[PDB]
C-alpha cells in the first residue's frame, strides 16, 4: 500500500503504517543515502514512513497531545518525490502534493 486512499484507510483500520513503511534511521541503515537516490536499491518496494512532523507553520491543526507523523506517497524509484499523508496520534488525516507547502484533509 502506497495510494492516498489505500494508507489513509490503513491507518483508520490498523493504526499504524502498513508493511512497506520503514523510518529514515531505519532506510539510513539498510543504506538508503538521500544524495544517492537509491532508496530502491537498498530497499526494494519500501518508503519512507513514520516520523514525526513537526507543524512549525501551524497548517495542521494543532492541539495538547497531539502529534502529526509523516509518509511518502506513489514512491516506486529514485529520489523522494513531493506527495505526504499527515496523520495525527488522534487519527487526523492529510495530505499534501507539494512538498508540504499546503495540505488537504482527507479523513
Amino acid at each position: 500500500i502506497n495510494t492516498f486512499d489505500g494508507v489513509a484507510d490503513y491507518l483508520q483500520t490498523y493504526h499504524k503504517l502498513p508493511d512497506n513503511y520503514i523510518t529514515k534511521s531505519e532506510a539510513q541503515a539498510l543504506g538508503w543515502v538521500a544524495s544517492k537516490g537509491n532508496l530502491a536499491d537498498v530497499a526494494p518496494g519500501k518508503s519512507i514512513g513514520g516520523d514525526i512532523f513537526s507543524n512549525r507553520e501551524g497548517k495542521l491543526p494543532g492541539k495538547s497531545g497531539r502529534t502529526w507523523r509523516e509518509a511518502d506517497i506513489n514512491y516506486t524509484s529514485g529520489f523522494r518525490n513531493s506527495d505526504r499523508i499527515l496523520y495525527s496520534s488522534d487519527w487526523l488525516v492529510y495530505k499534501t502534493t507539494d512538498h508540504y507547502q499546503t495540505f488537504t484533509k482527507i479523513r
